[PDB]
């Protein structure tokens, strides 16, 4: 097959779908013709990878999910020992987008973000947490799910207990959601939180004063991802490669 | 065997994406998995076409621009004939109701943004707007360019240099992402200086210039029609299934009244 499967959790979310474009188009330079699925369980994901076999693809990028094992196909891991992964470095990038929102020490953050379970999680937290010991800044992690649903919950939770003096939302959807909900009660951003966020959807640029983000460099990625991938079909039998995003500062992380 | 595809225009634009996430759960129910492709040029459909073929797919789902043999539901627009069934949406409609919630008196100015001109839907997007303008007295000025961010960037600032309108109307949420950035920058108050009308709804709409007034399309409904159509076509081909026209609708915020 001149055919290689693409796995993600969740085809409507624009962090996912923003690789997708510069993937298809490095595999279509490559020779390969690219099929997406959406798996977000391992039900579904096991259906998708004996799917994928059955078609006899020449290879498999995926975005990998917990309980799940793959075999005699080429694969590379995306985000997260036996095939090759593209990384971010989410650690250095969050310690940074925590550095820009502190200005000072006796400060409280609040840090909005995904399953704890997760490795991604992890790192981002170190990074977080890092920034803010060093800064003198005392930080709360909130652990949600990467919905807007969630956002807005979390970010009602957050204004009930008093405003912390910044907010860290680790998620473009977490974002609109607390957007959602500042908008609801009124609180003005960059007067009454300043905020850090993640990702760079169009929004982000004319709400808050300009969001100030952590941006994971996507398209790097997906070159990287087909760059792996074409290398592991020819050459059978090769590590990680942790690629760094860019902070890009605007008004909603200063007063 | 067990396997549809769907083949779309382009996956980051929010229209077609939006209803991937229903398709996939009604083709799960009925025991099948999704494979989605993205096809922008007659090439592009060739080959995920012929690709589908030697996966020997059970049916297709596609947003066309069409090989025989295998069961397929069209959206938006194509071949109207038994056999090739379409789930289609009354954009006439969703425009004309749309200028309404946002003209509130007569002999006012409207400017819209919309895409290409020679589109089939453009035409029926113009006609919504015109119609609506006719039965308010308001007058239309037709500005063309495409789904982009930047084409609404550009397009705003001619509005905002030539005199802004009592009324916006933008037919695209890209394009409406491209209105916003040039309204921030340019300063612009939204509702207070303009009044404004969107298209579709993605989350940022419900918190900029005080919530965005919208025509919504069906994008559920939209799914759960194509999934069953096709449905329809393999269990039984012999019985006929015709065009499904679907309607959206208006979602009224702060943004269309003064």
């Amino acid at each position: 097959s001149a055919l290689v499967g693409v796995i993600v959790p969740d085809l409507s979310n624009e962090y996912y779908s923003e690789s997708l474009q510069t993937i298809q188009q490095d595999l279509k330079a490559a020779g390969y013709q690219m099929l997406v699925a959406e798996a977000n369980s391992v039900q579904a994901q096991d259906v998708v990878m004996e799917s994928l076999i059955s078609i006899q693809a020449a290879g498999i990028i995926h975005v990998p999910v917990v309980g799940s094992i793959a075999e005699g196909i080429p694969m590379v891991q995306l985000t997260r020992p036996g095939f090759p992964r593209v990384l971010c470095d989410d650690e250095a990038g969050f310690f940074q987008l925590t550095e820009s929102v502190l200005g000072g020490s006796g400060m409280n953050i609040a840090a909005l973000v995904g399953e704890e379970s997760l490795s991604t999680t992890q790192e981002r937290m170190r990074g977080i947490s890092h920034a803010a010991s060093i800064y003198g800044a005392e930080v709360t992690f909130h652990f949600g799910h990467y919905s807007v649903e969630s956002g807005e919950e979390m970010a009602q939770v957050v204004f009930n207990n008093g405003l912390p003096d910044a907010l860290i939302v680790a998620s473009p959807r977490l974002m609109a959601g607390v957007m959602r909900a500042f908008t609801r009660l009124n609180v003005r951003v960059p007067h009454d939180v300043v905020i850090g966020g993640y990702d760079d959807p169009e929004w982000y640029s004319f709400v808050g004063a300009g969001i100030t983000t952590f941006v994971p460099p996507h398209e790097e990625m997906g070159k990287e991802a087909v760059r792996l991938l074409v290398d592991l079909i020819e050459n059978p039998e090769t590590g990680d490669v942790v690629l760094q995003g860019q902070v890009i500062l605007r008004g909603s992380s200063t007063h």
